[PDB]
């Protein structure tokens, strides 16, 4: 038993990480088949950052302006293509380490794993949620851009995130692997607002289920609640409202523990209104909202 | 910026993970060169588990009893050697994915990454600290035995831990790769005590430093304390006493932040003496002691 923030093993993705250099700027790219994917701002000087015209800036570049290094070997860039906020460099070699893979767009409240890289070398791996405001609380220094987030489904790597920038609050923003931002963000050096973050209620309920599986039972009451009653309490503590769909998702955990989703909602209800009375839950003094029901099932059952 | 529990990438160690079967028991092994290491209780049936004579139990086994599998491939076991609490199965083939590696015995206080496996398939990676009472707060289901813990220095993999068992309190216990148990534990199904854990003081300071680098400033104070003054309040709140070596190890974070180690020791005296009152440092309402000074550096420069 036990319970940690756990990430998918990084192997299949370590094999796709390369270094991309354009003049002064070097950052990380994703080499799959004969394409390398990286953020388009690789072309920007720090002058360009304030207010780039990526169209004009890319016309100034030719394939030979792009240095791609796979470990100790360079890959000749033959083509290049701007797709929204990513750059696709067509290269003369196909990644023989290319896994079975997918590009997906994750939803708020869903988690993925981040392979944090620098100069095309994997440095560290960790688990993130896409916040309801389409930001991530990651760990990125300069040189980490084009690091990716991913899930594995046995054989298949799902690529969902590429890291582009850090916002004034210290939270991070990136794109899907077709180069569209999550949220109202642009690849430019200007102060950008994220908006009010909210707690991922369905994930918090999942965490409380993980707590009971691991034998923290003190916060359980014999009470139940309706979805509407829970929700008008919840709104008040800035909690994402809970739909029938969120209940159907929590179902398998209901069943592993024999506690109905709505009895657990009554338990959450009481925690927001009473607040933990200096007790802990999975040795935490606050409620955790970055574990999906899938995360909890993956770990507390497989 | 930002600050996360980070694990080393698992690619190198994923290459070395195999499934080992003895009769009915199946678990994870580490395959380096032409040798697979695994926990020895692989030879046990669940009655044996209660009080095993590993010597007489191993005697009954021959190489053919030992099914080893690398994905779909069967490796021919051609020799077996019990070393403390690990089995060394010698096989006909060198792992061609064997990284540069060492076997190390980490100290209490130090972190490593865990690659959790089932049926010789990696499933997840997480970061642990070795507790002062030689337990780990792992995440381990049945099948995870033979899961290994490690650090990476550039290209070289330091193997430090192999998973054997869960204690009555929910924490986990294992061996180095010479199969000596971390702590006063044996591979018997019998209730065993870890006894009093303590807070790793040097880690709390490094984490306080991680906080300042990230702009959690609020707990900084005009004051500075002495080691002796600091340690008197440490003894009380069940913290490991602080030594010159600990100050010396915190030096580089001192350099990065411009905050003397004993200025920061005074923010901590403060916090233990007044609790946090439910205020948050890097959005934790409790003090974190599972980040080393090297882990904060590695991640904050
Ligand atoms: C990547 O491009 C990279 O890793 N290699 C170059 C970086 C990674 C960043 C920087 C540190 N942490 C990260 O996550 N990305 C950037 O530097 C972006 C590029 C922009 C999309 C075009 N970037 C550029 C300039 C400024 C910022 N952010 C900040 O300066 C902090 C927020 C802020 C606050 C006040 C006013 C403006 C901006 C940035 O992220
Ligand atoms: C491995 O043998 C394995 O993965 N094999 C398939 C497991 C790993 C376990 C599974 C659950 N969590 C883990 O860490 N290890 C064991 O099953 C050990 C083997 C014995 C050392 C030789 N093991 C066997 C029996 C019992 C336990 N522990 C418990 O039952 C919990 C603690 C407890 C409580 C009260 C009284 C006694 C023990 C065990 O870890
Ligand atoms: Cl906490
Ligand atoms: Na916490």
């Amino acid at each position: 038993s036990g319970f940690r923030k756990m990430a998918f093993p990084s192997g299949k993705v370590e094999g796709c990480m390369v270094q991309v250099t354009c003049g002064t700027t070097t950052l990380n790219g994703l080499w799959l088949d004969d394409v390398v994917y990286c953020p388009r701002h690789v072309i920007c000087t720090s002058e360009d950052m304030l207010n780039p015209n990526y169209e004009d800036l890319l016309i100034r570049k030719s394939n030979h302006n792009f240095l791609v290094q796979a470990g100790n070997v360079q890959l000749r860039v033959i083509g290049h293509s701007m797709q929204n906020c990513v750059l696709k460099l067509k290269v003369d070699t196909a990644n023989p380490k290319t896994p079975k893979y997918k590009f997906v767009r994750i939803q708020p409240g869903q988690t993925f794993s981040v392979l944090a890289c620098y100069n095309g070398s994997p440095s560290g791996v960790y688990q993130c949620a896409m916040r309801p405001n389409f930001t991530i609380k990651g760990s990125f220094l300069n040189g980490s851009c084009g690091s990716v987030g991913f899930n594995i489904d046995y054989d298949c790597v799902s690529f969902c995130y590429m890291h582009h920038m850090e916002l004034p609050t210290g939270v991070h923003a990136g794109t899907d692997l077709e180069g569209n931002f999550y949220g109202p963000f642009v690849d430019r050096q200007t102060a950008q607002a994220a908006g009010t973050d909210t707690t991922i209620t369905v994930n918090v309920l999942a965490w409380l289920y993980a707590a009971v599986i691991n034998g923290d039972r003190w916060f359980l009451n014999r009470f139940t609640t309706t979805l509407n009653d829970f929700n008008l309490v919840a709104m008040k503590y800035n909690y994402e409202p809970l739909t029938q769909d969120h209940v159907d998702i929590l179902g398998p955990l209901s069943a592993q523990t024999g506690i109905a989703v709505l009895d657990m909602c009554a338990s959450l209800k009481e925690l927001l209104q009473n607040g933990m009375n200096g007790r802990t839950i999975l040795g935490s003094a606050l409620l955790e909202d970055e574990f999906t029901p899938f995360d909890v099932v993956r770990q507390c059952s497989g």
